[PDB]
């Protein structure tokens, strides 16, 4: 209701602009070394994405941590983040709430407290 | 809440149903099920608001790459007291029983393939 809607307000709320392609995917920089990109697929799946570089320790991918989950993954070579979750029922307030986890956790992600050696 | 938690257990209600199935439910509402004597699904409520699927794999498998795209939701493979796990996860919100229904056999096929 609908993914573009929602993404129309949720740009408004954070006040940032920001990229669109005719995919319908949409970009937003967090302090310009952060990315985040986001997606609905099959009308339905409402997917986040984020790069998070070489070196990342292993992340045992269980659920309970967040809801929804962040799943590490690999790609290319290298560590991603994603999240997804159902638009029925989604809302303004929720979607924030969801990106602002997702970031928080990328940034901490990404610190060097984070360290390959896992830590440790 | 309290609606939300019965909306859990009418789909749980709805799926045994459906699946014709023994369903066991323990104290924390953790519904289970085998399918064919050696796989073993576990299905629980999280928040009054997030379905859960979970399944051990049995041995400590080849790492998945764990990207998203290959299933909707996602099928993730967790590690867990040293083995893998599989699981996945959904909004209960608008999400009825044949839609139930198809995810728990789309789990079950990813189950069965990966214990091969």
């Amino acid at each position: 209701t609908t993914f573009t809607e929602l993404m129309q307000q949720l740009f408004l709320k954070l006040g940032l602009n920001h990229q669109v392609n005719e995919n319908d995917v949409y970009t937003f920089e967090v302090d310009g070394h952060i990315q985040v990109l986001i997606a609905c697929y099959h009308q339905q799946w409402v997917q986040l994405f984020s790069e998070l570089g070489a070196d990342l320790p292993t992340n045992d991918n269980l659920f309970g941590e967040h809801w929804p989950a962040h799943v590490q993954g690999r790609l290319d070579g290298k560590s991603i983040l994603w999240s997804q979750q159902s638009l029925v029922g989604l809302d303004i307030d929720e979607m924030q709430a969801w990106l602002e986890r997702f970031i928080d956790d990328i940034e901490q992600r990404k610190e060097p407290q984070n360290t390959k050696f896992q830590p440790n």
